[PDB]
RNA sequence: CAUGGGCC
RNA sequence: GGCCC
């Protein structure tokens, strides 16, 4: 987005801190090129002479404006896509009762219990439950107050900026390119889950190539459902986006919301409103009060769906912007946020699509750095979706999510205070697809120190997951 | 025990 | 809690 003004206020949101991620016994054995994100602008690991505050807000390269012509084209690609979407899901998007918006419904889980309630609840020393009954299903004073403020759209707000304490590649670590989270006020998140919470639930339960959404899938079983699909087309593309979230032009955002959340589809007149507020946002990074126009507050309710939807419309908008008579069924794709996998028998030319995407402020590049230029012929067994490859299991000829050993070496090398054992269990199910060998090697440094799930146990579990029949039938 | 949403 | 976005 475009930073209109960087003013300095009196208040100051304290975010500075250290990482809770401590090295593990695996570190000294692997020494991965990954490490905790620089949470301090004075961190020695940072290149001598790099303002952490400078990089954090360098993602905003401006809010690309669109010509009425392209706006009409986008509006059509939006209304068109919105047709296929709302067709499958349906038009039962009635406001989710405050109760349902808390406890969650079929598909939509429940609002996190003890998480940053955002502002101004954070400047008054209060927790999430200190304003809402996460045990019951209702809210209190503050909520009901703003709840009535949004009911009349009189409501206004701000976003609290946090430094996502995670593990990242040492290169971007020294580059002070630590990722940040835009924590919005809990009240907002609750209202959004009421306005379109119904919608999201339906999308989650219908993830797939049809609606081009992977939000709600289970890489363990859906990989087999997806793999076959893309391994059916001629060309498979794995596009990448540079600051996908922060580069959503206002015109593309407002048109999308106005097209995908109309009242004719059953949405509440405030569903479109509540979302449009996400355009012009005001961040509160410590003592500074930065204002931005455009982009997406990576950390708001249904933030992934909004991105997934946009990503879907961009592909259609771009293709039509370069070709003629291009319909949805002209190609096939699936995405989870910025991540995306495109496929189409047609020998499309993404390389000549870059500018068309740029007309939206988005910059696409080939996943495979080699010969920076979208080529052709690539199969599903080459692309990487959700940090996972598409490989076949010699044991059952099934498709299974496989993560690069280096990525696994980064995960098993760090962990917070007292979580190793538990983490080993979780991550264990992820390395089961790396094969017996790689598996035993990934947890070798923990033998006798922790309980390591046998490759056997988890393998048989997966088999029953991907296809309950594939397992039982192997008894006859 | 930094967030929205998966998912396990 | 862990991973993914
Ligand atoms: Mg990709």
């Amino acid at each position: 987005g475009l930073i209109v003004d960087t003013r300095d206020v009196e208040e100051r949101v304290h975010v500075m801190r250290k990482t809770k991620l401590a090295p593990t016994v695996a570190h000294g054995v692997f020494n991965p090129e990954f490490g905790p994100a620089a949470l301090s602008n004075k961190d020695p690991r940072l290149n001598e002479g790099v303002v952490l505050d400078e990089v954090i807000f360098s993602k905003h390269k401006g809010d690309t404006k669109m010509s009425a012509e392209d706006k009409a084209l986008f509006r059509r690609c939006a209304a068109d896509y919105a047709s296929r979407l709302h067709s499958v899901l349906g038009t039962a998007n009635a406001p989710l009762s405050i109760y349902e918006a808390i406890k969650g419904v079929d598909g939509l889980d429940a609002m996190e219990p003890d998480t940053a309630p955002g502002l101004p609840w954070a400047l008054q020393g209060k927790r999430r439950g200190a304003l809402i009954d996460f045990e019951n299903g209702t809210v209190g004073p503050e909520v009901e107050a703003a709840l009535k403020l949004m009911e009349k759209r009189e409501y206004k707000f701000a976003c609290q900026t946090f430094l996502k304490d995670e593990i990242r590649p040492m290169e971007k670590v020294r580059a002070g390119k630590t990722r940040i989270v835009d924590v919005l006020p809990v009240e907002h998140i609750l209202y959004t889950r009421m306005m379109i919470g119904r919608f999201c639930a339906q999308m989650h339960s219908n993830n797939g190539p049809q609606i081009g959404s992977a939000v709600g899938c289970n890489p363990d079983v859906d990989w087999q459902r997806f793999g076959t699909h893309f391994a059916q087309y001629r060309n498979v593309w794995d596009v990448d986006y540079s600051a996908f979230d922060a580069n959503h032009c206002s015109d593309a955002m407002n048109i999308m919301f106005e097209e995908v959340f109309r009242t004719e589809f059953g949405f509440h007149p405030n569903a479109e409103w509540i979302l449009k507020t996400l355009v012009n946002t005001e961040h509160a990074y410590e003592n500074k009060r930065i204002t931005v126009e455009g982009g997406m507050p990576s950390g708001c309710s249904a933030t992934s769906i909004i991105n997934t939807i946009l990503n879907n419309i961009y592909v259609l908008y771009a293709l039509r912007r370069h070709y003629e008579g291009v319909e949805l069924d002209t190609y096939t794709m699936i995405s989870y946020g910025d991540d995306i996998v495109v496929a189409s028998d047609y020998d499309l030319d993404f390389e000549a699509l870059k500018p068309h995407f740029k007309s939206l402020g988005q910059t696409i590049t080939p996943a495979d750095k080699s010969d920076k230029g979208f080529v052709l012929g690539h199969s599903i067994t080459d692309v990487t979706f959700l940090k996972r490859h598409f490989h076949m299991d010699y044991g059952t000829g099934f498709y299974k999510p496989v993560m690069a050993s280096k990525t696994l070496e980064a995960i098993l090398s760090f962990a917070r205070r007292g979580t190793i054992q538990e983490k080993l269990i979780s991550v264990a199910g992820l390395a089961v697809h790396s094969g017996p060998d790689e598996y035993r090697r990934l947890f070798e440094p923990f033998q006798g120190l922790f309980e390591i799930p046998s490759y056997r146990s988890l393998y048989l579990r997966w088999v029953n997951a991907v296809c309950g029949d594939a397992a039982a039938l192997e008894h006859h």
